[PDB]
Parts: C-alpha cells; structure tokens; sequence
C-alpha cells in the first residue's frame, strides 16, 4: 500500500553525495547501473522515498557505519517514485548510504539517457548515448531525489568501449581498465548541484578547445564531420563566459565548460552544468549551407545556456514554480550580454519585438499570471525577461548588477524563491512588493497621463482588448531635459510636479517598461508635433513605442484613428528598423481588410499613401541578401511591399533581376499574381474617418 502519496518527495530525508556508476551498451541499447547515495534523516523514519522511472532495480541495501541490511523495494511507477523500507528506523543526524543496483534500456524518446544516431560522411552508422534530465528525467538514468532543491554532489563513473569517449559535468580524473574491452571513466566529484543539471555523453565526438583569460578550458564537441563548423560557437562561448564572470562578479564555478552538438537533439539547448548540450542547428555554423542569420541563434543560445551556469545552476530555484524567473533571466541576459559582446548582431531589435508579442498575448483575457503554482520557449519567460528589463532600467544598470551579484554570492550552491531575488535587489524601493504586482497578476496597465501646467497627473488601469493594481516603475523624459526621471506609481492615481512647464512629456522611456501610455487632452498632438518636427529628439525605440501605443489605443477606442494616422505621417522621415516595422504591422492590416470590402477606391488611395510614406526609405534600400541581421528583414519586407503595390522602380530593377535569372517562396510569387465581428466594427467606426482623413 505504497507508503507515500504526495508529488513532492518528503523533506525529512536529504541526500548529500551520490556515487554513480553507469555502464551503457550502445550496441544492445542497454545500461546497468549502481547508485550509492549518501543520506541523513532530519527525523526518524524507516521509509526512504526517492524517484525512479523505467528502471529494473535488482537489489537495494542500506549501509551504516559497519553494517549492511537489505531494503525491501516498492514501486509506484505512475508517480515515478520508489520506496525503500529499512528494517529499523534511521537515526537522526547519522549518515547512511543507500546502494541501489539497477538495469534499464536507453530511451528512444530523447529524454533521460537516450540513444541518438548519425551517419558519417563515409557512409557508416554510429551510435552515441546522451542525457537530458530537465525537468524530471534524471530518474530515468539513476534513482534519486529528483527535485531541484535536493542538491548534492555527484561522483560519476562511466564504463565504455575504448572505441568511445565519455564526457560529463566535471573533468575526467582517470580512465581505468575494469574488464576485457571495458574502460571505466572516473569523473571528478561535482560541486553541490541539482539532479536535473547532471549530464553525461557516451560518444565518438572529436572536439576543439580554447582557454579563457580566467584559465577555464572551454570546448565544443561535435561529430567528426561537422567539427570544423564549431569554431564560431567556441569563440562566442569564451567571450560570453568572460563577460559573465565580469558581470556576475563570480568566477565560473566549475573548472571547464564543454558545449556539445547532439545530433537528434529534441530540446533546443540545455544548460547542464559544465556540459551544455545543443541541437546542431543551434551551435554549429556551416560556412556554406547556413546564413549569417544562423549566427544570431548560436550566439544567443550560448548566451542563454552560459547565463544559467551562474543563474540557475549556481543558484537554483527551490521548485519549478519559479522556472519562469530562471528562464526569463537567461533570456534577459541573452539581450544584455550579446548587445555587449557581439554588438554587430543587433539583439536589441529582437528583444523588444518579443516583449510586444508577449504584450499582445498578455492583453487577452485568456492570459495567465507569470508566476503560477506548479503541482507536477514560451511567452511567460518572454514576459519575465521584459519585466526584468523594466526593473533594470528603473534602478540603475549598476544597481541591478549589484543586486544580482549579492543574490548570487548569498545563495551560492543553495536554492531560492523568486522573492529572494527581489530582496537582494531591494538592498543594493520595495522591490519585493513591486515585482509581486507584475508576477502574481496577469496582464499589464494602461498609464493615462494628464498635464495641468507643471502638475503631471498619472492614472493606472488594467488594459484589456478586475480591480487590478500595479506598482508601476515609471520613467519619463520632457522637452526640457534628456535626463531620465523616475516615479513609482503605487496607487490608482498620483501626481508629480515639474520645476517648470514643458512642451511635451514622454513616459515609458526607451520602450523599456512593460506597459502602454495614453495622453489625455492635446498630449498626443504635442508628441505628434514633436515627431513631425524633430523625431531624433526621442530614440528609435521611443518612436516605435509611440506608434505601437498610438494605434493600440485606437483599437480600444481611447483615440481617434485620425490622431494615430496623423502620427503615422512622421514615418516619411523614419530611417530605423523598429518604428517602420510598427508602422507596417498596424497600417498593413488596415488595407488588407479594405481589399475584402468592395469600396476599393479608397483602398487605392491608402496604398498610395502607404507607398508615398515609405517611398524615400524604399529607395535607399540596396539589393543585397546581406546586412544587419534584422535590417535584411526590412529590405525583404519593403521590397516585397513596393511590389505587389506596383512601385515603378520595384518593377524596373525587380524584373531586370528576373530576366537575368531567366538566363539559366516559389509559392508566394506564383500566387501573388492577378490572373469578423471585430472587423465589422473596426470598418464601421473607421472607414468614413479614414476616407475623410485620406481626402485631406
Ligand atoms: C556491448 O555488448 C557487446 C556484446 O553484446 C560487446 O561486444 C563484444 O566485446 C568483446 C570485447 O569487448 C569483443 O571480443 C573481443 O575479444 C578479444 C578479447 O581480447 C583477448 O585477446 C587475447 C587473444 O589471444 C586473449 O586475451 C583473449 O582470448 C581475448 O580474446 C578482442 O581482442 C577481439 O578483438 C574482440 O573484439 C567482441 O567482439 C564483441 N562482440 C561483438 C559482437 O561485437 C561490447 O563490448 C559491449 N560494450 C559494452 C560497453 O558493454
Ligand atoms: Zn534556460
């Protein structure tokens, strides 16, 4: 009558160190294991519960001192648990060692300890064994207390044919012959760590290596054919590793960082401590058959997995309910690190895009708070990255840097709740109470700004396409100073006084805050006038912020379409990628609707306007398949936009390129050839006004 019935393991028995021996046969796809887990009870008990999944356990025994009683083994496979029953109850404080011998088949499902395969350039098929334990698949490789807060140290021993090479979290300490044609690799004992980060690969990979200034041996491992494709990742890893050491003010905790390009990898990449694993796409760069657009994905993934080597692995979440923070921060560090290490890649453009996308989904009533209870690549992580960025810009960058450093130093090799980050952050503003508003309640606020002279009035309310209330960390700038000012809106309304009256004031500086800002009275006109007059006054992101917001407000009926379209008219002058994309994302769907309706003579004037608006930009765009990794996407979209739209210099050079390709994607071109209640309302309110507008 299985003696435990909670999903979570009992907290009164704690592992301290594991001795893992894994002998895995890659020919017969079978592995045998012995697991010695040293433990202590904080409370008397004759029952040890631990996790095990698809493992045939032969014998299990409990050592103390020096005795050695056998243990009765009970299985509850549906809960992925097993119980060990001890003849006598364990004494509190006394160390005991549990030894479990077991066998298992390598998984075919790309989870746990699994078989992956690859055909070499010279035809032969070769097998490799690899791990993926996040979140709960270490229990498929060896029985354990497989929850991330039961941290312990791992001595891993892998047995393989001389044919093969074994790598794991720590460096190889010694290789010894344990039998006829059986080598035993002895890996150095890990620092205290979580079970889900434990990794080992049994393979035939070759590799390349580079030392960091710090003295850390960084290596990328790949199948022998593609190991020449690893040079980019390696150089990136070292730079980022060096960057993070500096940022976190904590040396890389382990002695070596290995990156591995696992062939049939079904996750994207995993942050196994000391042995990060990636899909080949995400790490290797083929000089021929892959675009310079791949390099973004490699750098950013490395950035993410390396970030975890401190934030996630050195300091781990107590439970999966704070996975959002872990990943949010990794994602956020992608943006922070790469923008400094590989500035030429232009990660900024990618980041805010995803924040916008997060907002689009977060505005829907279906949305869920970021911080959910869990009792067992995603937008919640994206949101987490945004709110983290919002926080960082509110405090200084340096303040935020200090908070992370203190946090990491304080909780090293321990676990934490998300509140612990906010507490660290709040001691380098009630950060805890603030961030709770953003993590415990869904969506985000509309900030309504009303100016009377020097008195700047702030209202907040939940934005919806509830009685919700945030601690909004507002930042703003005025016509007077380019200096960023801060105001913490803890209440539904508040006011702040300026020293002197201003022509315009702009909230949500650099688009960094997870919220939208509306301006009552002539405030939008002030800002419309600012952009028309001198648009570089505010940043590119500010402009994008204004256009997005402007048109988004038109949707919820707090702004007349004309006022938004009037703002759009600034785009004549716009050079940068982020605003134009916002212009297009909001203007394009307008005419796409108008096509479906048979009042298609205004359609034509709209398209004329759209093309006349972007005309100047359409020209300056030179016809290469190569530039700033997103700037390419601008070229692509602009050129496509210009034709179908029958721009004359599109169809002057555009078909001259087609006759040059006549001398010696394909669905798109072969289709764009000339051979509902939300809508009904939109056009019902918006058609006439847009016509009356266009006319002028
Ligand atoms: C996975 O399981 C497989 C079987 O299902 C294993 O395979 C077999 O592995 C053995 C050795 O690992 C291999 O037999 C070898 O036998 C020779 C051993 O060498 C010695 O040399 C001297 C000869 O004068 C003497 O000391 C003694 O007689 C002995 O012969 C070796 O030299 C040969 O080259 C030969 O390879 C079998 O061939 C393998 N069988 C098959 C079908 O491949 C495999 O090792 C397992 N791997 C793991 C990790 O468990
Ligand atoms: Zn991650």
């Amino acid at each position: 009558p299985f003696p435990w019935n909670k999903i979570r393991l009992p907290e009164y028995v704690i592992p301290v160190h594991y001795d893992l021996l894994i002998h895995a046969n890659l020919t017969t796809l079978t592995f045998w294991g012995t697991t010695k887990v040293e433990i202590t009870a904080s409370q008397p008990t004759s029952t040890i519960i631990l996790h095990s999944h698809h493992l045939q356990i032969s014998r299990a025994t409990l050592r103390k001192g020096l005795s050695e009683e056998p243990l009765q083994v009970l299985e509850h496979p549906r809960q992925e648990q097993i119980a060990l029953l001890a003849p006598e109850p364990l004494l509190v404080g006394l160390p005991y060692t549990v030894v479990i011998h077991y066998a298992g088949n390598l998984s075919e499902t790309f989870h746990g300890f699994y078989k992956s395969t690859y055909r070499t350039k010279e035809g032969e098929l070769r097998i490799l064994a690899s791990t993926q334990f996040e979140p709960t698949a270490a229990r498929m490789a060896f029985p354990c207390f497989d929850e991330p807060a039961f941290k312990a140290s791992f001595s891993i021993k892998i047995r393989r044919e001389p044919r093969h090479l074994a790598i794991s979290n720590m460096p190889l300490v010694k290789s010894v012959t344990v039998a006829e044609g059986l080598i035993e690799d002895h890996f150095d004992v890990t620092v205290k760590m979580s079970t889900y980060l434990v990794a080992f690969i049994i393979s035939d990979f070759e590799s390349v290596s580079k030392i960091t200034k710090s003295g850390v041996k960084v290596s990328v491992y790949a199948v022998p054919d593609k190991i020449n494709q690893a040079d980019y990742a390696l150089d990136a890893a070292v730079t980022l590793l060096e960057f993070y050491e500096d940022y976190f003010s904590i040396p890389y905790p382990l002695p070596k960082q290995d990156l591995a390009a696992i062939p049939d990898f079904q996750s994207g990449a995993m942050e196994n401590w000391g042995l990060t694993t990636y899909r080949e796409s995400a790490l290797l760069f083929d000089a021929e058959k892959s675009s310079a657009s791949s390099k973004l994905g490699i750098t950013m993934t490395v950035a993410h997995e390396l970030a975890h080597q401190w934030f996630g692995n050195l300091v781990t979440m107590e439970w999966w309910n704070d996975l959002w923070l872990n990943e949010g921060f990794a994602k956020f560090m992608e943006f922070v690190s790469v923008s400094v290490t590989h500035p030429e890649l232009k990660v900024g453009d990618y980041f805010f895009g995803k924040c916008f996308d997060a907002m689009e989904v977060d505005a829907l009533n279906s949305s869920h708070p970021v911080s959910t209870p869990v009792e067992n690549d995603d937008v919640s992580y994206d949101k987490g990255a945004c709110i983290l960025n919002m926080l960082r810009e509110y405090l200084s960058a340096d303040a935020f840097k200090s908070g992370i450093v203190q946090y990491l130093q304080k909780h090293s090799y321990k676990n934490t709740k998300n509140e612990d980050l906010w507490d660290s952050m709040a001691s380098i503003v009630d950060v805890k109470t603030m961030m709770n508003t953003w993590t415990l309640q869904k969506g985000f606020p509309l900030i309504t700004i009303t100016v009377r002279g020097r008195n700047v009035h702030m209202k907040q309310e939940h934005y919806m396409k509830t009685g919700y209330l945030w601690h909004v960390p507002l930042t703003f700038i005025t016509s007077k100073s380019d200096m960023v000012h801060r105001f913490l809106l803890k209440t539904k309304t508040d006011v702040l006084i300026l020293p002197e009256e201003v022509e315009w004031i702009k909230f949500n500086v650099g688009m960094n805050g997870y919220y939208i800002v509306h301006y009552e009275d002539d405030g939008w006109d002030s800002l419309t006038g600012l952009l028309k007059g001198t648009h570089t006054a505010v940043s590119s992101n500010d402009r994008a912020s204004l256009i997005n917001n402007a048109f988004q407000l038109v949707s919820i009926g707090k702004l007349s379409i004309e006022k938004a379209l009037d703002l759009s008219l600034y785009l004549k002058h716009e050079t940068e990628i982020m605003p134009v994309f916002q212009g297009l994302n909001e203007l394009i769907p307008m005419y796409k609707l108008m096509e479906k309706r048979d009042m298609n003579e205004v359609e034509t004037q709209f398209k004329a306007f759209l093309i006349r608006l972007l005309r100047d930009l359409i020209d300056k765009q030179t016809w290469t398949d190569e530039g700033s990794v997103s700037e390419r996407m601008l070229r692509s979209q602009l050129l496509l936009l210009a034709c179908v739209h029958n721009y004359q210099p599109c169809v002057q050079r555009a078909e001259g390129y087609f006759r040059k390709w006549k001398e010696s994607q394909i669905e798109f071109a072969l289709c764009r050839t000339q051979n509902i209640e939300e809508n009904i309302g939109w056009m019902d309110k918006n058609f006439d006004k847009i016509r009356v507008w266009l006319q002028s």
